[PDB]
C-alpha cells in the first residue's frame, strides 16, 4: 500500500537521523572503549554480571537493519552501554570514567535529537 511505503520512508528518515546521532555519540568515546562487544574470551565471567551487553558496533548493526522504530529504543541501547560499564567497573577505573564522560557529553546530543524527532515527526 501507499501507507506502508510512507511508513517505510519515515523509518528510513529516522534511521538517517539516528545514524548522525550515533556518529556524534561515538565521537565522544575517542578511546574506543565502547566500540565493540566486551570479549567473552577475555572476560569469561561477563554474562554472570551483565545480562544485556551492548556496544556501538552492535547498535550500528541494528540501526542498519532499520531496527530502531523510535528514538526511545535507540536511547535504551545507549544507556545500556553506559550503565553496564558503570556496574562492572569500579569508580576508579578508566572504563567507568569514560562512561561518565560519554553520558555527560551524549546528553547534549540526545536532547536536540529528541526535539528533531518530534519537530520533523
Amino acid at each position: 500500500s501507499m501507507e506502508q511505503v510512507a511508513m517505510e520512508l519515515r523509518l528510513t528518515e529516522l534511521t538517517r537521523l539516528l545514524r548522525s546521532v550515533l556518529d556524534q555519540l561515538q565521537d565522544k568515546d575517542p578511546a574506543r572503549i565502547f566500540a565493540q562487544p566486551v570479549s567473552l574470551k577475555e572476560v569469561p565471567d561477563y554474562l554472570d554480571h551483565i545480562k544485556h551487553p551492548m556496544d556501538f558496533a552492535t547498535m550500528r548493526k541494528r540501526l542498519e537493519a532499520q531496527g530502531y522504530k523510535n528514538l526511545h529504543e535507540f536511547e535504551e541501547d545507549f544507556d545500556l552501554i553506559i550503565d553496564n560499564c558503570m556496574k562492572y567497573n569500579a569508580r576508579d577505573t578508566v572504563f567507568y570514567r569514560a562512561a561518565v564522560r560519554l553520558r555527560d557529553q551524549g546528553g547534549v546530543v540526545l536532547r536536540q535529537a529528541r526535539r528533531e524527532v518530534d519537530s520533523i515527526g
